[PDB]
DNA sequence: ACTGGAGAAAGAAAGTGAAAGGAAGATAAAACGGGATTCATACACCGTTAAATACCGGTTTAAAAATCCCGTGGCGCGTTTTAAAAAATCTGTGCGGGTGATTTTAT
């Protein structure tokens, strides 16, 4: 069909926490192991 | 003749670029007030003495202090207003990785 019927609450809730998962675990937060940043160690 | 679409005219309402001017700012020239020198000159400190004043004894008397009656306005109480100060609540902002965009010159 081209056209599918969806809720707000479930595309708000899903895309914001998908949002807020890849901000928390991939760009902002050094590890405790070598204290570095993703960006720091694929530029080294 | 009549109908309905379409293009052109005409008219009225809204947006526009330009407008003195005036309170509200801003910027200089001027008058002011507060330190460093430089002495001459008037001021501070020390012996001498005639004179002006403080002090005692006893009156007194006129003036001020003390006392009584009363009739008021000036403080005191209770209850409201009203500014003033204090506590509570909002508003910006920058740190570092991310998303997407702008402008002026030469040949």
């Amino acid at each position: 069909r081209e056209i599918t019927p969806v809720n707000i609450e479930e595309e708000l809730k899903s895309s914001y926490l998908d949002y807020a998962m890849s901000v928390i675990v991939g760009r902002a937060l050094p590890d405790v192991r070598d204290g570095l940043k993703p960006v720091h160690r694929r530029v080294l």
